[PDB]
């Protein structure tokens, strides 16, 4: 069976990529590929935690994130909040094999900038998706400058990984819920046209074709696919995933239902206790959530490097680390 990309006219490695993902599970070992998140772009992005995850354990993640969009900042024009300088590492890090990972921490359209955790009301949420208002503009000036800092990937046919709009079932950022695990029937309407807007402007008036679309709600709220804008608009279904116990994560029955591969989006400790171990995040995998193809550890305090199993985590059977997707010149194998 051949996995493709939703995006029709996704470049040739794009396609590779993606069905070899999609078949990790198959494998008997080097079934999930590792990740962390780098920071944010020329704020707090560097290769600092690759860096530390190697002085570590010897390995690097074979995902590196970054995100392009610090939206706290206060700024002149609301575009301002997006930075895309971190791409040169990122193409340096699919050359090197590894592939690259971006989010968008958005500024929130419904204000003349910052506000990303602001919650908004369904009449505002309206507005951002009419282009036709200033809320609607913001958000495609956004989207403009996202779009030019992705077409510099593309042209280099580096493949990456694209997580817009992430815990949209958490009740912290604008483009989400807007009381804990309160069901609004026109929230969630209005989150997939908002999804879906930035799915058409990306494909269809940027023609991004590198981009491997991930949906990934918060494992800690209800509602983990009422959200979900389709089939044609996700490649990949994942969890973030902030946690002590690492056997009790909710929604990976729920979301590999959906028939996508599954991945643990983002992962960390929920609090800095010295109780974290990786060591049982990677067992728990395998004995709970077998579909699991990567994870993205987050960095700082939640990094592998500085918590409990570091070592164990990256030098399991499972673990698939930086170097390891391709073997020289050719790939290595998928597994029916």
């Amino acid at each position: 069976h051949t996995v493709s990309p939703v995006n029709p006219n996704a470049q040739q490695t794009t396609k590779t990529v993606m069905n070899w993902l999609a078949h990790l599970p198959n494998r008997t070992e080097n079934r999930v590929l590792s990740g962390a998140f780098g920071g944010y772009s020329h704020d707090t992005f560097s290769m600092a935690e690759a860096d530390r995850i190697r002085s570590a354990t010897g390995q690097s993640p074979a995902i590196y994130g970054c995100d392009y969009a610090r939206g706290w900042l206060e700024t002149a024009n609301i575009e301002d909040s997006i930075d895309v300088s971190c791409n040169g590492d990122l193409m340096s890090y699919w050359k090197n094999g590894g592939i690259p990972q971006i989010s968008l921490h958005l500024a929130n359209p419904a204000f003349q900038s910052g506000h990303f955790k602001t919650p908004i009301t369904n009449d505002q949420y309206k507005k951002i998706l009419d282009s036709s208002t200033v809320e609607g503009k913001r958000l495609n000036a956004m989207l403009s400058k996202i779009a030019d800092g992705l077409q510099e990937l593309e042209n280099q046919g580096v493949p990456v990984l694209f997580r817009p709009l992430h815990e949209m079932n958490g009740e912290w950022f604008w483009w989400g819920l807007t009381s804990y695990n309160q069901k609004d029937n026109e929230r969630i309407s209005l989150y997939k046209q908002l999804y879906k807007k930035i799915y058409h402007y990306m494909t269809d008036t940027r023609g991004l074709d590198h981009l491997i679309w991930v949906y990934s709600p918060d494992a800690n709220r209800d509602f983990k696919t009422d959200f979900y804008p389709g089939a044609s608009y996700v490649d990949i279904v994942g969890l973030d995933a902030y946690f002590q116990d690492a056997y009790s994560i909710n929604g990976y029955d729920q979301l590999t239902a959906l028939n996508k591969p599954f991945a643990f989006t983002e992962v960390g400790p929920q609090t800095a206790n010295g109780s974290f171990d990786y060591s049982l995040f990677i067992n728990a995998i395998k004995q709970k959530y077998p579909k699991t193809i990567y994870f993205l550890a987050w960095n700082d305090e939640w990094s592998a490097a500085v918590n409990k199993g570091a070592s164990a985590l990256y030098h399991d059977s499972w673990t698939l680390n930086k170097g390891e997707i391709w073997n020289g010149d050719s790939l290595t194998p998928i597994v029916e």
